[PDB]
């Protein structure tokens, strides 16, 4: 049983302005935790973020929404409880942001789950490898090619050995010559893909993929906006590069349209708006039964788990460390998902109340 | 210019009996009102509301993320002001109750553009028949047969000559008791029509209508859940029922798919969730290109500007009143919009004032 | 109420050089204009036009046809009016002139309801961005090359920064040369979009989009007949560029067909034939379900308010201007919809008095 | 790590002789049980069976084949186990027996993890209700309809609540009087499930269809042979029946082509040759997404956990437990999961040495 | 009638170096060879093989539970024996294994019906041409370019005027570099085909195709797993190569699913796992009929007279010939079926005998 459940909102300022095709300047993520403790004085981690908008609207719907269906409810039963909450935010929801505040209690469910089986969630899961592959996606839009480089420089320090940079510039000449760059200063056999955060329309991500053919990128990231089935099919069918796409898609369905569509190539979910542990396992299965990759976007720290116990797992993406414990560390290109029970993930509150809204 | 935006929210008390099969029993709704003043003094009125939960995340949402967009704005830019609010509350949004919220900004500068125009929103929208049809939508799944026949009686009385029960109780025998009831009631020539609120599985929807077809209902809404574009197609082949759908899609491209899949036979949105005139407007018009009617979901107040605007209109649903000042009367199963500047609803915010949260 | 009708033939002699490849040459338009007035005294402006012939005809149908439905009619009730002036004209028609007729009139209504409400028609349609980018369209097949270039800078020289040059000579070696030579003209960067008018067949549009693959093109435009569905989407999957047209579509369900099947990406409607704003708009809001742009064939000073009121419109055609009082200045590659109550035409009744048949 | 794997064979005749369409005379089942310890002493149990033959196949799999993959290997690591397994028995295999051996080893890999963990499966796996619905499968296709009569009260009195009887005699006309029988002897809201074992052709299935609709038989289980995509799909748009077939699919991709092709309308998966818990959850992920219910065949105390922790789960078949330590007992039409660690199930050993071959 | 059935089971020990992308290295294959014997004395001879594993299991669905489906049956009934073996093995097999027992069979059935019409197989199928033409398949993805190329001379120096080599090596651009190797080496006229063995994804197999198509290929087979239907239909309309298959489809409904799907353009049957030549032919049909070429995997002495009875036979596999008594000679590029009664194969079971297990 759930005796307590801890909302908290914080605005996390950024290190730098990281700056995208339509997201535009961020300059600060709202971060939303959500501490569920059970009748034995466990404690469950979950948590979810928006960027510079939504927070508040998110940590208002887990504390005034969905604390009803926590407070005095068996913390063992997440599936139950995950279909009450989808429910109890239906009604004018059914996607958007309730999506994301499910997420964070649901990580959070499983959180206390592992801790009470004294177990990491990777193995709870059934377990496939805790050594995880990843990759570094930057937010350096804006960024002048020169820095791009020198960014290139940091991420390989850090040990990562694969590299998304952005792309949807005005005109599709800045992205060709930028992405010409990176890859000569990368190398020929440097995984580099591309993020054009839906910036671009139909005919101009196909007509942007034949500019960057010669360049043998990875994948090229929501070319344009998620919702449009019929165009990402076509832009799959004709632009002869991996699609990746997900993390704006907040629901199974979602998923589901997109991979019987075939609108996109690989499934790229975030298991803080996806739904928590719960449905990102659902999209993953999805995937393997449609012989298909699966990638990851955002909380590499929380999704590490999720990707360490499926089989068809690819670079994850791993751009909060400072108010973690023990961090995971990038080595030559790979991450492994702690054996704490759990998903071991610690965060400093006490710290962290310097940026609480 | 806008220069000032006030959002409130309201805990309006509902009645014990409003029950159907999935939400449960109707506790009492949220009204999320927005007041939005420009230059010149004048004060647009908008409005949202959801069932039991979600109300306060609406509320904040408009107050603490749109009201950025808002404040210093053009007024008269809607679909300026419409495209930059999707935007800001996208990332985890994209659906789900922002557009519900965005829904209120939206309807509220439609009535100031009537507002300043000197002119009703039916007739500024274009202009077709001001005297729309109408239809009572009882919430009664619960409700003793007897009571069933009762409120029936109440609705002829109110001037209302079609009428809409709840369906999906347990087991199929009891809906068609019911229906049966109803039907032998109101004579075979009465438009009945029935709501299952998505509480069928694709099979037993199919197993549903050949048990209803005796009756000749009207339409069948939302037989199974929404998000699923496959099964709602195949119960549209199987059923021989006009099927309604729409009060819980968001979004156009929700109804673009809807459609497109033929999903669905009848395009039921809701101007307060789908994204307010600008978007119910766009959803009517996709509705008139595919040789499809159009009906409403919701606050008929303000959804009977929109469907006397549009040539394939058909019976709006008008099950709050108590809180206008000059509330339409239902005649001969009409209703007239009218011709006061604007949506013409005046709410009494002193009594609303006794209910805010 | 509407007491007045006034409906005049005018004769506008067109310079020679003027011509594409299945037209032929373009001799002189015919506009037929459409004057309303109500009961309080304001008067609608309406017109339409075409290229050699049809004219006295359109005229006709306004004139004996239509009038019938005006006089003595609620001007204030558009979409009512243009029901009826469809269904009027629906024997033997069901498109054709008949919808040209229909949108001088709806045009006209339109201007009428503007003029009333004292706001310029972009804002009463809802209000984006009264600046709308344009492109000059030259009807220019048999000219020079060297005259083309010269066509080019006179167009520079004009303010536009996107230029369309027909297309479809007899041999596809003369278009691929004169296209290399506006391009190197031009420089690769600037929008240069072509015209075929129709010309090819299916294979020979594949064909020529491989000899014109080199030189970037933004667009082509009707590549072979309007009426193939199938072969026009054959094209799409198979040209690697953006597919324009509609001009020659004039119903909401040619639309609705093109876009269904894929056979264009960008839908280019004609306000003065397609029926007028009103069914512009509904094709517009298909565009936006779609995900695709919007752009427009023809009287741009009508028009304006039309794409100033969507947010995906694109480069608007902006090729009759003496015959006006304040016709819009190209500055910087747009042009700006003014803000006079209706849509701001004014034609010199007088000069073109000189002209009437 | 696993330090020993120890696979056994028993034949276990049946009380009487069992009989449908086309397995003939059953008169006796094969049982390979599988027992897996780790380096704690821990020992997890696993199993399948086959009808009649292919037993001692199966058992020389696990025993010869998949032992290698196994000892010394870390036996937390489920999902990486599986992968090694399905690629051991690849060639010449991918489906068949092997897949019944794999699942026998990964229930005892599961049946492991939830002891080791202290907790139930139908927890481990995230848990939604313990609560599961059954019926009672008879293999009664030659018992005379008296005896059917009979057995059915013996259900009843045994607590079931919903009957499957079998179907599929060569005479469409003999089934027609026996379902009539048994919906006359049960009631009219008695579930009663039919299963033709494949007998029917795609024309005779839909023959019989029309024949049995009268009967509102909850489902009409392989009305043809599982293979033939085409035909069963033909048999769901013709048949007005829920269709359910799955016990013969032996991969995620068997149900993946079903599911995408419509040729069944309820998955109905066997744990004991789908792949085991890790194998048949990913299938029931797929039926989530597709808006499907789950139903299960087989070792129903082994799949008991697996429903249990599914949303959309219904009546489960619960047609061994002489061996069983404490076996469920069937109440009021439900059976619930047991709380031990792991899936709770234990065998006589010692009694079932008696029955090895 | 049947009178003797005698299985063997051999170790046949492979050497180091053979090795592909997804099995790993080839250790050694088991024989499973199956004799009968009928009334007058005839025997037949029929045997299928395994990679590492599943020898056993093979050996014992014979021994086991075919033998009681031979033992006293009329040898002349081939398809009575081969679907009531099909029925046998059904439950839990349907695909798997089991159809590399009943190729066995069938293979020795269709050998004793031929050496009693005293005719050789070819002859006795239909007869096209026995002269089948050839192609060596090296398992050689670990192999040292330079030794690469030796083995090339080593198979021009047998006869062989085609060779396949294996390619799925983690990273492309050795793939390239080794395919350039050998075309460089062999001269481009030569037919080069290139295994994945079921190594890329989808997208990686397109990917793989661009890189590939410079040198002009025979075909690529095996791209990726063979359970994707809807991928493998992608590569082929994608990759411009011929895209060969079916060594890993067990039944005729595999086929079927593949062709009509167009997943593969090039059937490759293996007449010991198909089913024997039973199957084998109505796999053939199916490939004639959709205007495809049939080509084949393993034991080519058997499955020679298969394509020397068919019409659009290819290039056949022929790579266990020390233990026979007269192995077909390659001579220019092709083989030539002997005309001895039944298959003419002839096995040294002194030698093998060595080998059993
Ligand atoms: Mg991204
Ligand atoms: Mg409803
Ligand atoms: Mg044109
Ligand atoms: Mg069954
Ligand atoms: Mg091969």
């Amino acid at each position: 049983l759930i005796e307590r459940v801890r909302t908290d909102l914080y605005r996390i300022p950024l290190p730098t302005r990281l700056t995208d095709s339509t997201h535009g300047a961020m300059m600060d993520f709202e971060l939303i935790t959500v501490r569920i403790e059970d009748s034995d004085g466990a404690t469950g981690l979950g948590y979810t973020y928006t960027v510079n908008h939504g927070g508040a609207a998110v940590a208002t719907m887990v504390d005034k929404d969905l604390r009803g269906c926590l407070l005095g409810a068996d913390a063992e039963q997440i599936e139950k409880i995950w279909q009450s909450m989808w429910w109890r935010l239906h009604y004018a929801g059914r996607g958007g942001h309730a999506t994301s505040a499910i997420s964070a209690v649901d990580i959070a469910l499983w959180d206390l789950k592992g801790i009470r089986a004294r177990t990491p969630l990777w193995k709870l899961f059934g377990g496939y490898d805790p050594v995880v592959p990843v990759y570094a996606g930057g937010i350096d839009l804006e960024l002048p090619v020169a820095d791009l480089k020198t960014q290139a420089d940091r991420f390989l320090a850090g040990g990562f050995r694969a590299i998304k940079m952005k792309v949807g510039r005005p005109d599709l000449k800045e992205d060709v010559d930028r992405v010409s760059a990176l890859r000569e200063h990368l190398g020929d056999s440097f995984p580099l893909m591309v993020d054009a955060n839906m910036k671009w329309t139909v005919d101009g991500a196909i007509r942007a993929a034949r500019a960057l053919a010669p360049f043998d990128l990875h994948w090229i990231e929501e070319p344009t906006i998620p919702d449009d089935l019929v165009g990402n099919a076509r832009i799959v069918r004709e632009s002869g590069h991996t699609i990746a796409g997900g993390e704006n898609l907040h629901t199974l369905y979602d998923f589901h349209n997109a991979v019987r569509a075939g609108s996109l190539t690989l499934p790229e979910p975030d298991v803080s708006n996806i739904g928590g542990y719960t449905t990102f396992r659902k999209v993953a299965a999805l995937a393997e039964a449609n012989n298909m990759l699966l990638t990851s976007h955002g909380v590499h720290d929380l999704t590490v788990h999720a990707l360490a116990s499926v089989p068809h797992r690819t670079y994850m993406e791993a751009h909060l460390h400072a108010y973690m414990a023990e961090p995971m560390a990038v080595t030559d290109g790979c991450v492994s998902a702690p054996d704490r029970p759990g998903h071991g993930v610690v965060l400093d509150f006490e710290r962290l109340g310097r940026l609480a809204v």
